[PDB]
């Protein structure tokens, strides 16, 4: 009974990306299959990823996720924002923020980001690198509180949304277990690191068209190919 998984609902997502975590934690209950695009290159029926990667997949966005994944270190009035390598969501976020902060972005690694922030510059890093000022909260200050992650397919897939909400509930109610599962499956985070940061994410799904359109518009500032991705709903 292999048709017990929904045929044509194969979902790809990066297992090291927090967008995946709600589906990782309840994988074994899901009525559809998930696949790690950090370790498999392929075509999938549904993709969950950073909105900034959506032009790679040629699918239609049907839902968004707000996730508080990044921290700002140091002094935002210093003229430089250090961040991670080019083309990461951290980089794209840093480039958006740099407009407002009147800064230049310097792509580096986590240790360099920490050091240069301590030297009086600023940095934008994942929370696994360092805790600092919430990037989610900085973008609220700027009126740019929009979902940076997306779900895409050829139509709205309610079963994937519903499962995702169930997984969000699992994380909220089971921080330790969720941290161990994510650490084991992700191949990226230690359990110790994940236990410290798991509560910050605050995953929240939106299906509101204007929020999806808004995030596409925002991120097209730095990924112009985004403007050609359609939103359904
Ligand atoms: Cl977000
Ligand atoms: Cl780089
Ligand atoms: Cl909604
Ligand atoms: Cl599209
Ligand atoms: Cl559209």
């Amino acid at each position: 009974h292999e048709n017990l998984y929904f045929q044509g609902m194969d979902v790809g997502m990066p297992f090291s990306g927090p967008v995946s975590f709600p589906l990782l934690v309840i994988e074994e209950e899901l009525p559809f299959r998930i696949h790690n695009i950090c370790s498999e290159t392929g075509k999938f029926d549904v993709v969950l990823d950073s909105i900034t990667n959506m032009p790679k997949y040629g699918l239609k966005i049907f839902a968004g996720v707000r996730i508080d994944m990044y921290s700002i270190l140091g002094d935002e009035s210093s003229g430089r924002i250090y961040t991670l390598r080019k083309g990461t969501l951290a980089d794209f976020n840093a480039r958006i923020l740099a407009y407002y902060d009147k800064a230049q972005v310097i792509n580096a690694d986590g240790d360099t980001c920490i050091k240069m922030a301590n030297e009086g510059y600023s940095a934008l890093v994942g929370n696994e690198i360092s805790i600092g000022k919430s990037f989610r909260n900085r973008m609220k200050e700027l009126g740019l509180d929009l979902p940076s992650c997306a779900m895409a397919s050829t139509r709205r897939i309610d079963e994937v949304i519903e499962a995702y909400e169930q997984g969000i509930d699992f994380i909220k109610n089971n921080h330790e277990r969720a941290a161990e599962i994510i650490s084991k499956k992700s191949g990226y985070y230690s359990e110790e690191v994940m236990k410290k940061i798991i509560g910050i994410y605050g995953h929240e799904v939106t299906k509101k068209r204007a929020e999806l359109v808004g995030s596409r518009e925002l991120y097209s500032r730095v990924v112009p190919e985004l403007n050609d991705i359609e939103i359904i709903g």
